[PDB]
């Protein structure tokens, strides 16, 4: 595309350590909670490896150390649901992934109640807000709301909690999982024709989209300029994490796309630079060792093409949920 018209829909942004945008850092607690839930029950969850090193979470700079601190391994009775919803074409594929599936039984298990929210995998934020915020409406009240979101499912929560006062009121906090907070450039790298025919192919299992508005909803434009232009709610507490993998450890189908990226950001999951995908004024939890879809979205039927390209879908997605759980609880 030609830079004008980019360059004209841009809100002036800056690349800032996490310190300058407030974030709280709380990456040592989090590894520290993740690491005693393995070595406690770790050894039948779906995706076990070692924590060790960068086995589970990368270890960046400045990481502050363990607190010493007991990590609660017992189930919880604070009442909590995580609310899950996913991303970008996630309802497309409901019958091969549904968001941490395979994570669910080990946190209810644990005291943690879930819920599945449906997206519509090619639907604009909007439209996705207003049925979350339908959702939320209906569950018990006196459960603490925790969102746990995957890619444009994290903004799809932001801009419904900017949108209803009354569901702001309701959650206690937005955990964002590899989410695209300040969108992505691959939603402007490929043809305005090739996005209109993959929103509005007839599909069984998602309902087509209107124009590209999924994709505007992922624009870096679009997104910078809906947190320039709207504070997130104060009263919830925000929390992300970022996932990246090497590139021999990105699932093949992402590689083409990781290439692209890593031309300026090797710290990326595939689809989401991690600089991208922080909720300013929010605690960083870290950086999950795992491409975008291995950090949240299980894919496991057999045979698949689908499934055979998703090629390095492994990752501790029990622990990863779990440790999310107990560093909100912990934290509120």
């Amino acid at each position: 595309r030609p830079v004008a018209p980019l360059a004209h829909a841009m809100s002036p942004s800056v690349l800032v350590p996490a310190g300058l945008a407030g974030i709280q850092d709380g990456r040592g607690r989090f590894r520290e909670i993740m690491t005693a839930i393995m070595a406690d029950h770790g050894a039948f969850l779906p995706g076990d490896r070692s924590s060790d090193g960068d086995g589970i979470l990368w270890r960046l700079a400045g990481e502050p150390g363990p607190t010493g601190r007991p990590v609660p391994l017992g189930v919880s009775t604070a009442g909590i649901r995580l609310v899950l919803v996913p991303g970008l074409l996630a309802e497309c594929v409901s019958e091969s992934s549904l968001l941490f599936d395979d994570a669910r039984p080990d946190v209810e298990r644990y005291g943690y109640a879930t819920t599945l929210v449906r997206t519509g995998g090619r639907w604009g934020s909007a439209r996705n807000a207003a049925i979350i915020h339908e959702v939320v409406a209906k569950l018990p009240e006196n459960d603490t709301i925790v969102f746990v979101t995957h890619s444009k499912g994290a903004v799809d929560v932001l801009e419904a909690l900017v949108s209803y006062p009354d569901l702001a009121a309701r959650t206690a906090a937005v955990v964002s999982v590899a989410g695209a907070i300040d969108g992505s450039p691959l939603a402007e790298t490929f043809s305005d024709g090739l996005l209109r025919f993959a929103e509005s192919m007839p599909l069984s299992s998602c309902p087509p989209g209107e124009g590209t508005e999924a994709l505007d909803s992922l624009k870096r434009a679009y997104r910078l300029r809906f947190l320039a232009e709207h504070r997130l709610p104060a009263r919830v507490r925000y929390y992300s994490l970022a996932a990246f993998a090497s590139r021999e450890e990105t699932s093949a189908i992402l590689r083409p796309f990781y290439d692209i990226l890593a031309k300026t950001d090797a710290l990326n999951d595939g689809l989401v630079i991690a600089a991208d995908a922080i909720i300013p004024g929010g605690t960083l939890l870290g950086y999950p060792n795992a491409d975008h879809l291995a950090v949240a979205m299980p894919f496991s039927k057999k045979p698949s093409l689908l499934t055979s390209v998703i090629s390095k879908n492994s990752y501790p997605r029990p622990a990863l949920l779990e440790a999310i759980a107990r560093y909100v609880e912990e934290d509120l």
